[PDB]
């Protein structure tokens, strides 16, 4: 023992002192220096840390390959395992592997932080199946998340492995040749013929024992019952990292053959308790394919769950024993094993027993009937019998890699050839603090027949037996209860169909028994080819891939934390508040000081300069006296390692004294808690307008917030130079200028002493335009105090808790319209939850007001805005900057106007739409209003009218499934609404070899700005892009830069770069004239020899801007970007899940500088909006404590979330003279188009309500955002939702009635 | 800077040309991404030519600040710079010299 | 010459597009930049000398 | 320059120079150097990419 030996990319690794707590990710990044693998969540839900593992399998006598999350893999489980990272399959220094080449050339990489993990998932797939199908390809990414691309390009590019101009050409891709793949480490192959021996590893706090035999396992457990077993570590890893659990002694029994044995017996299939879920899946699929349907009922149920069980990375390491013994309330397998009485073989030294899993196996929370000396040896999944049927269902927030809201296992045994119940078991998860069986309900149906009366009796029974109190953990009381009955209903019908033999149900009820079905993808992208006379070296308008895509696909692209640390570099961990609002009475660092490596605790008293910070000097760098939100930064711990800093910080004890807290928007209103005065824009005559109006509708609407979830979290490295207060910082931020001045302000030194450099961000989306300073200033202070470099990268939970997100919005509205649909008057009062500081909340509300009209002309209109001051983390910028909230509210009343009038929605929207030349409510002229073309073009390419038929038809033929369709437009004003920010500088040098180095104020966060800037420079100077280069963004090259935001970066930096190139051209002119036939290089050298400067700045100030709220005049924007989207969906009225069937988008981005990047921006923005309006939801306790702190609970769009048919078109022949080379800003504008899915869903719900709810066609039911499965299901009122009525059960009718 | 005090001299020059205390001026280092194609620091002319280049860049700055200075004569250098910033006037410039 | 500080250079490889940042004790940043670029066979804009 | 902290993975270079005023280089043996603890590599003309 003692020595751990494994391989990484073919190289032998010998760790003489392996610490049981060290993960592969940490070891790869810190120890081996291989930074390609990233930390995205350390929770197993994002896949950014994906790698491939290979080993010799003694059974298949073959080398097996599978993927795994490096963040959850203990290196102590890797003895004699070969690891492969992104840098082990190829690189730009050698040669890229086909997988890397294709994802990069297909525009499947934007910010690039997720690329390495996705590359490895695909690589692993190919390593197992060189010619995978399209379905295998999508399933390969169940455990990988991307926030930039919208997924479409990644899948489409990888589709080439299966079996008008284009964005990429598959014909140039290098063929995949498996014979050239890295060979399994020869040395490992030799070591395969040597029996395993027990190994022992000793860490700082933990001892790990790798047992080689069953006997060793039993002896150890008999001697040390406390010893915690560990196989996949996908549970224990979470407990230690997130639940403050510490197990001093761990035993990994993974090597034991008895625990890996698979046996096909007469009663079923037995699996060793250590078998990976992926092995179970494989064996069960085979069994289902080879054996008769009537014998695989239970296997099918297991397979259904495995289908939606985490992802490939987790299923390849997670074991059967682990899931069963973890005994999680929401286990998706235990309810199935219980309902089928799956057999469990449990052993201990000298003992051995086998029992069927039943309701008693799980006595209470997280416990099983295993003795402390016992371990689960094997599990036998039962063969299905004659007259015996089985079902398994799971409903979460998202279909792929999500936690179950309600999950179940259902089984029924009938008397021979009868419909008479002999046995019945309905076991559920997510309905209590453990897996339970509805024994009371089921026992009453024994000997009864399968009929309508049984269905009603069971539903009533479940509603009573599976009750939930109002304080049930997880909430969603009505939704969860409704699911328990809905699942049974689905089971009930399915059984009818099965009893019906088939080998009959109302046709309208059939789809209710169908399991989820994937549909073949169909993506099309339309854009304009460049003029035939254009030069090859002029790339403007061409689909040039992101300049750093290849390096991002190879893991060579450097992100902040990938920068090597200095020999003396320290780590910082923020200490934050656990109270929403309280006085800080005491801070005890006694215990923290005892943690090894502790260097110091920093607080307000350590600040040499000012403790006042924030865009509005609204905040403290370190809270003093009081905390005003959970997560409020109190101080920080500096330590020798990240681990030690984290541990020390955790034990820092703060004693509080609570103060009255204001959490919700409703709270703020009641208490009159706001920042500043009311914002307002009013035009026309409201009183007159409502008077002339035929109809009038009033209401309230709410839009939940949103977490940026950039794959790369906040991060800063601060390097003190020790001279004159000088400091150099590497930061993941979209705002280097504010970073620099805020650090300077805190330190008390001139701004010229601080240098901030941003190479790139793995995403920003607005979350890094101001809030990044929360980390930068704290790290800067640490460096100042210690004189050592210091760094900090936030873990996902800290990021989501502290950094702020999109502003939730509450709106009260009233709209006047004619029976024709025409809007005559509108009044909307907006309220946003701003948090514990101002930040960008004011400008955000302003942009909201500027878009409360969307694309409609409203004669009389009045919109107001209020910023709610609350005890929550301050909310800030997020792609859209208030526009999506205001646009969502607009489309909501617009949808109710159509319903009320009883007219086609598209018809009502068209007649209300602005026309060329009209003025907005804020009196700005709409010049070059292209919505009409986008609208007519989208209607046509989407076949809107024809599909409206297909949808109505479907709704008549389907009772428990419905479809919805909706086409939505949008306009987004372009420019910062704060005049002075509309400025941009650039600096360009041409060296004597003719190569050019360009620098500008904008930052790269994956949107392709540097790429576009290089394209602009190349065209302007008329030289190839290959001679131009952009290295980074830094305050010492271009000062006083505005944050990279408002989608105007390309516009303004493009212009500054352009001007700089003109000046260059002017200086070279005399030499070009002297030597016309000469080369760029000849002219540059000649200019240099004649002593002509080859360095210049460039600057741009956007003309004619300056809106005034007082006079309601002046131009707020330089122009508007437009677009239209039509989406069609299908909802499951019984569960809340839904399919995004198809979406067609027509966007006007003027003459695109790069149609690959634009389109990539369109698809990316659309998907984030999709997430905002239908999937992403943050939950807080009543005290203001965020519950949703990671990908496990916060579900952003996944690979399988995008529309199956995704079509995007860039409007043709629509040059925009208001911007560089006639292009248009594209960053934010397309995001709101994701609402097309929300309204298509609302359309579907309307159909379902007409099916089982009311009869009031013109009914206007409220649907807030996000339209999650909970909201979708509860809206589909029926006999089940009625039996689950929250509270007011069949036991509560008032004594009397009559007002 | 190799000990001859070139940066000290350039700060002294920038301070005179701009008419502000040297304490408000700073030189961190010499780098190819801030100033390209530079001749080596030699021939004893560094003060002569860089002093001139710094002077020229300073005149540019002064010309850009003029309107604001003229608008608020009693204002401070700090008031003019911020006003220039608020008015979206570039506060960065190169300077060059040819003997 | 006998400068009290002898010749010294720190070269930092960025791992991207041949980029390299160098901290050098020299009176000639331009030539250090181009000679390093010539030896490496990369454009001069990839090399930063501080 | 040398006062700048070293990176955790920073290496050190030592020039190998001629002991003759003028001669042909017949052979170069690094077999003994390769045995020194911490040895990483020996660089010569053929290692130059440019
Ligand atoms: C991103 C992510 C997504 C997930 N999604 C799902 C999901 O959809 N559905 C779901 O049910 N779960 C889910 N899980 C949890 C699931 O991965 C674990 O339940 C897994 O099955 C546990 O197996 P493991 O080998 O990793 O266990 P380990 O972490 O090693 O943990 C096992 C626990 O079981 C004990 N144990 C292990 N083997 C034995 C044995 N033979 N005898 C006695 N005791 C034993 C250990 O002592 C410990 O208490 C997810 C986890 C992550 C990180
Ligand atoms: N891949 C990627 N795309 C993105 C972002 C990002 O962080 N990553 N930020 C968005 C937001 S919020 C803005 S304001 C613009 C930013 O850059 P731009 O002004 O050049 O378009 O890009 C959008 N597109
Ligand atoms: O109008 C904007 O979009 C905006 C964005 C960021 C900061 C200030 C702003 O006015
Ligand atoms: O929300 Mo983007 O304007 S940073
Ligand atoms: O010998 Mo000095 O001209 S450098
Ligand atoms: S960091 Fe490993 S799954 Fe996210
Ligand atoms: S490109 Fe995938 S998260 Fe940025
Ligand atoms: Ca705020």
């Amino acid at each position: 023992a003692d020595e751990l030996v494994f391989f990484v990319n073919g190289k032998k690794v010998v760790e003489k002192n392996a610490d049981p707590e060290t993960t592969l990710l940490a070891y790869l990044r810190r120890k081996l220096g291989l930074r390609g693998t990233k930390l995205g969540c350390g929770e197993g839900g994002c896949g950014a840390c994906t790698v491939m593992l290979s080993k010799y399998d003694r059974l298949q006598d073959k080398i097996i390959h599978f993927s795994a999350n490096a963040c959850l893999a203990p290196i102590c489980t890797l003895h004699h395992v070969a690891v492969t990272t992104v840098e082990g399959i190829g690189s730009t220094k050698t040669r890229l592997h086909p997988v890397q080449e294709r994802i990069a050339k297909s525009h499947g990489s934007q910010c690039g932080f997720c690329t390495p993990g996705i590359v490895m998932s695909m690589y692993t797939l190919l390593r197992n199946q060189p010619e995978p199908t399209v379905e295998e390809i999508e399933d390969a990414f169940q455990g990988n998340l991307c926030r930039c691309t919208g997924y479409r390009p990644i899948l489409q590019g990888f589709r080439t492995f299966a079996k008008s101009p284009s964005l990429f050409n598959p014909e140039e891709f290098m063929p995949l040749d498996p014979t050239q793949e890295p060979i399994f480490p020869p040395e490992l192959l030799r070591l395969k013929d040597v029996p395993p021996k027990q190994l022992r590893f000793e860490g700082e706090r933990v001892t790990w024992i790798q047992a080689s035999t069953l006997k060793e396992l039993l002896d150890l457990k008999a001697q040390h019952p406390e010893a915690k077993l560990v196989v996949g570590n996908t549970e224990i890893g979470i407990e230690m990292k997130f639940k403050n659990q510490l197990f001093p002694m761990i035993i990994c029994p993974a090597w034991i053959p008895e625990l890996n044995a698979v046996e096909h017996g007469p009663e079923g299939i037995s699996f060793g308790a250590a078998c990976a879920l992926s092995s179970v899946e494989k064996t069960l699929l085979e069994a289902v394919a080879k054996l008769p349907t009537q014998k695989t009922e239970v296997f099918r149920g297991v397979l259904e769950q495995l289908r939606w069980f985490a992802g490939k990375q987790v299923k390849s390491v997670a074991s059967l024993g682990g899931n069963i013994i973890t005994a999680s309330p929401i286990s998706d397998l235990n309810p199935v094993f219980m309902a089928s009485g799956t057999k469990l073989t449990i052993v201990s030294r000298g003992t051995r027993r086998t029992v069927p899993m039943d309701h008693t196996f799980f006595p209470s929370y997280r416990k099983t009937l295993l003795g402390p000396e016992e371990i689960l040896l094997s599990i036998e999944i039962p063969y299905s019998r004659e007259d015996e049927f089985f079902s398994a269902f799971k409903q979460a927030s998202r279909r792929e890699d999500d936690i179950a809201k309600v999950t179940c296992g259902m089984r029924v045994l009938f008397q021979p050839g009868s419909m008479q119940v002999k046995e019945l078991a309905l076991c559920y998860g997510g309905m209590a603090d453990r897996t339970i069986s509805a024994l009371k309900t089921t026992q009453k149906q024994l000997s009864k027949f399968w009929n309508e009366k049984l269905l009603q009796d069971v539903c009533a029974g479940l509603a009573e037996e599976l009750s939930l109190s109002p304080d049930a953990p997880g909430g969603m009381i009505e939704f969860r209860r409704t699911l328990t009955l809905s699942f049974f209903f689905k089971f009930y019908l399915t059984v009818l169909k099965k009893l019906g033999k088939d080998s009959k149900l109302d046709p309208t009820y059939t789809s209710a028994t169908l399991l989820f079905q994937k549909h073949p993808p169909a993506n099309i992208q339309l854009f304009q080819e460049v003029p035939n006379g254009q030069s090859k070296e002029d790339t403007v308008g061409r689909p040039l891939p992101h300049l750093a895509a290849a390096m991002q696909a190879s893991g060579e692209a450097v992100y902040c934390d990938d920068i090597p640390r200095y020999e003396n570099e320290l780590f910082l961990r923020l200490v934050t508040s656990t109270r929403a609002h309280a006085k800080i009475k005491s801070i005890d660092v006694s215990e923290a000081q005892k943690v090894p490596g502790f260097v110091c605790f920093l607080s307000a008293d350590d600040i040499p300069g000012s403790n006042e910070t924030g865009l509005f000097n609204d905040e403290t760098v370190f809270a003093k006296d009081t905390v005003t939100c959970v997560g409020h930064i109190i101080g920080a711990v500096v330590a020798d390692t990240p681990e030690h800093a984290e541990r020390a910080a955790h034990v820092v004890k703060v004693t509080y004294e609570d103060l009255p807290a204001i959490i919700t928007i409703e709270d703020a209103i009641k208490n009159n808690s706001f920042y500043g005065s009311e914002l307002k824009i009013e035009k026309g005559d409201l009183k007159k307008g409502f008077s002339e109006a035929d109809n009038v509708v009033s209401g309230e609407l709410y839009i939940g917030g949103q977490d940026h979830f950039y794959l790369e979290t906040h991060c800063t490295i601060a390097i003190p130079k020790g001279e004159e207060g000088e400091m150099e910082l590497f930061v993941s931020t979209q705002n280097a200028m504010k970073t620099q001045s805020f650090v300077a302000k805190m330190l008390g030194v001139p701004v010229n002493r601080i240098l901030v450099r941003v190479k790139r961000m793995g995403g920003g989306f607005g979350g890094k335009e101001t809030r990044s300073t929360l980390v930068s200033v704290a790290v800067a202070l640490a460096a100042y105090k210690t004189g050592h470099p210091v760094r900090c990268m936030l873990d996902r939970n800290e990021d989501m808790l502290i950094t702020g997100g999109r502003h939730p919005f509450l709106a009260r509205y009233k709209v006047g319209f004619m029976k024709t649909g025409t809007i005559v008057a509108l009044e909307v009062d907006h309220y946003s939850n701003a948090g514990n500081s101002r930040d960008l909340s004011h400008s955000i509300m302003e942009r909201a007001l500027f878009h409360m009209d969307n694309c409609y002309k409203i004669p009389n209109i009045r919109g107001t805005g209020r910023l709610c001051k609350t005890n929550l983390s301050s909310n800030t910028a997020f792609r859209g900057f208030g526009g999506p909230q205001a646009l969502f509210i607009a489309e909501n009343w617009m949808s109710e106007v159509a319903v009320t009038c009883g007219l086609p929605a598209e018809e009502v929207r068209w007649k209300n739409m602005y026309k060329e030349g009209d003025l907005t409510h804020f009196n700005q002229r709409l010049e070059g209003f292209s919505v009409p073309r986008c609208w007519d073009e989208c209607l046509k390419s989407s076949q809107y009218y024809a599909r409206k038929s297909e949808v109505d038809k479907f709704n008549k033929e389907n009772c428990w499934k419905k479809r919805g369709l909706c086409i939505i437009p949008t306009k987004f004003g372009i420019s910062f609404t704060v005049p002075f920010l509309n400025q941009a500088g650039a600096l360009i040098h041409v060296y004597t070899d003719g190569s050019v180095l360009v620098s500008h104020g904008g930052t790269e966060m994956g949107q392709g700005l540097h790429t576009k800037m290089v394209q602009v420079a190349s065209k302007a100077l008329k030289i190839p892009i290959s001679k131009i280069y952009i290295s980074e963004t830094s305050t010492n090259t271009v000062p006083n830069s505005s944050p990279t935001a408002a989608s105007v970066s390309t516009d303004i930096y493009g212009q500054a770069v352009y001007e700089a190139c003109q000046t260059i051209l002017k200086r070279l002119e005399p030499f070009k004239k002297k030597n016309p036939d000469g080369s760029w290089e000849d002219w540059v050298m000649a200019a240099y020899q004649d002593r002509v400067s080859l360095s210049t700045t460039g600057f741009y100030r956007t003309p004619n801007l300056g809106y005034s709220f007082e006079t309601n005049s002046g131009n707020a924007f330089h122009y508007f970007t437009y677009g239209v989207a039509c989406s069609e969906v299908e909802i499951d009225c019984l569960t809340g899940d839904h399919k995004n069937l198809r979406t067609d988008i027509v966007m006007d981005v003027g003459s695109s500088l790069n149609p690959a990047i634009d389109i990539g921006q369109v698809e990316g923005a659309f998907v984030q909006g999709l997430g905002l309006f239908t999937l992403e939801e943050l939950h807080y306790s009543p005290e203001g404590s965020l519950h949703t702190r990671g990908p496990s609970t916060y579900k952003i769009p996944a690979f399988g979330s995008i529309p199956t048919e995704f079509r995007v078109s860039l409007l043709r022949d629509c040059p925009n003279k208001k911007a560089i080379y006639a292009s248009k800003a594209v960053g934010e504008p397309p995001l709101f188009l994701g609402a097309s899915v929300f309204f298509a869903i609302k359309d579907a719900i309307r159909a379902a309500r007409a099916q089982h709810t009311n009869n009031n066609t013109k009914e206007l039911f409220r649907l807030d955002s996000p339209a999650t499965p909970e909201k979708i299901r509860n809206a589909c009122v029926d006999k089940f939702t009625t039996l689950c009525v929250t509270g007011a059960p069949g036991n509560c009718k008032p004594w009397s009635l009559r007002v």
